[PDB]
């Protein structure tokens, strides 16, 4: 019923080195309009790193912003993460996690003057 | 069958001040384990500002890091996005949104040596 997730890549980079993560979905796909990257170093609690919406929308936790990119081939079904400009801080394992996002409200509308 | 949301909060406010929005959800609760805010301002696209899920996780857009803070109560399953020092770059209509996440997979090791 869900869909089906592929994580691939990872394993050793030197520090200063890139690495690029692959997730790869299949199944019930249609249904899904956001991926998402977390991480655990170990000890920790596990993180948001990375999203991204079917609108190409994305964002990034703070400690990888400007280094990490989190991108998508919508055909295949395919989200990347690259991983540039690493350190040991950076190791730890890292997850792929699907979402489905509901409808758009009419919203709020917000004036700041001056 | 899918969760109601009702957004509050907004209007007016000067520079320099702050605004907090609300969204409260309602019927088909259980599935839901993700938040989030975005924003258009006139003419651009549509960005993510914020979003949080179950855990407690968030994750913030660049522009409003630091500035915005999104917080749930999970009891009454409402969802808050605390704004401060805004600025007439904040103008826009925001809307809150609804996700149910996926499945924890295994995940992928990464480890940076040196
Ligand atoms: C942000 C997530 C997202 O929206 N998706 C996604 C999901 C997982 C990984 C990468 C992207 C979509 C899932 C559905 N596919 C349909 C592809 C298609 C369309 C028309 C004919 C044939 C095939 C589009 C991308
Ligand atoms: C991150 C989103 C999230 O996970 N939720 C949420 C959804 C919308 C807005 C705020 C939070 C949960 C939805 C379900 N509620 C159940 C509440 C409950 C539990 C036990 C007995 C009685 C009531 C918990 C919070």
């Amino acid at each position: 019923m869900q869909v089906q997730l592929v994580e691939s890549g990872g394993g050793l980079a030197q520090a200063g080195g890139s690495l690029q993560l692959s997730c790869a979905a299949s199944g019930s796909t249609s249904r899904v309009n956001a991926m998402g990257w977390y991480r655990q170093t170990p000890g920790k609690e596990r993180e948001l790193v990375a999203a991204i919406d079917r609108s190409g929308a994305t964002v990034y936790s703070e400690s990888v912003r400007g280094r990490f990119t989190i991108s998508k081939n919508d055909a295949k079904n395919i989200v990347w993460l690259q991983m540039n400009n690493l350190t040991t801080e950076d190791t730890a394992v890292y997850y792929c996690r699907s979402g489905v996002l509901g409808s758009w409200g009419l919203g709020t509308q917000v004036t700041v003057s001056s």
